[PDB]
Protein backbone atom coordinates (compact mmCIF):
# COMPACT_ATOMS: atom_id res chain seq x y z
CA UNK A 1 0.00 0.00 0.00
CA UNK A 2 1.47 3.42 -1.01
CA UNK A 3 2.17 4.80 2.46
CA UNK A 4 4.30 1.68 3.17
CA UNK A 5 6.57 1.58 0.14
CA UNK A 6 7.67 5.24 0.49
CA UNK A 7 11.44 5.94 0.51
CA UNK A 8 11.83 9.61 1.65
CA UNK A 9 15.65 9.04 1.86
CA UNK A 10 15.69 9.87 -1.86
CA UNK A 11 12.23 11.42 -2.48
CA UNK A 12 12.29 15.26 -2.12
CA UNK A 13 8.72 14.95 -0.72
CA UNK A 14 7.51 14.50 2.88
CA UNK A 15 4.17 12.84 2.05
CA UNK A 16 3.85 9.42 0.42
CA UNK A 17 0.57 10.92 -0.95
CA UNK A 18 2.16 13.99 -2.54
CA UNK A 19 4.98 11.65 -3.72
CA UNK A 20 2.71 8.99 -5.35
CA UNK A 21 0.48 11.72 -6.82
CA UNK A 22 3.55 13.51 -8.31
CA UNK A 23 4.64 10.14 -9.77
CA UNK A 24 1.13 9.60 -11.27
CA UNK A 25 0.69 13.15 -12.71
CA UNK A 26 2.61 15.20 -15.34
CA UNK A 27 5.29 17.22 -13.49
CA UNK A 28 9.04 17.06 -13.81
CA UNK A 29 8.86 13.44 -12.56
CA UNK A 30 5.75 11.30 -13.37
CA UNK A 31 6.33 7.52 -14.01
CA UNK A 32 10.08 7.90 -13.24
CA UNK A 33 9.30 9.26 -9.70
CA UNK A 34 7.69 5.81 -9.07
CA UNK A 35 11.28 4.50 -9.32
CA UNK A 36 12.99 7.41 -7.51
CA UNK A 37 10.55 7.78 -4.51
CA UNK A 38 9.34 4.22 -3.66
CA UNK A 39 10.83 0.77 -3.16
CA UNK A 40 10.59 -1.65 -6.07
CA UNK A 41 7.22 -2.91 -4.66
CA UNK A 42 5.73 0.62 -4.79
CA UNK A 43 7.62 1.32 -8.07
CA UNK A 44 5.76 -1.30 -10.12
CA UNK A 45 2.47 -0.46 -8.42
CA UNK A 46 3.02 3.25 -9.24
CA UNK A 47 4.49 2.66 -12.78
CA UNK A 48 1.25 0.66 -13.54
CA UNK A 49 -0.87 3.55 -12.15
CA UNK A 50 1.26 6.47 -13.56
CA UNK A 51 -0.35 8.33 -16.49
CA UNK A 52 0.96 11.63 -17.73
Amino acid sequence: NPEDWFTPDTCAYGDSNTAWTTCTTPGQTCYTCCSSCFDVVGEQACQMSAQC
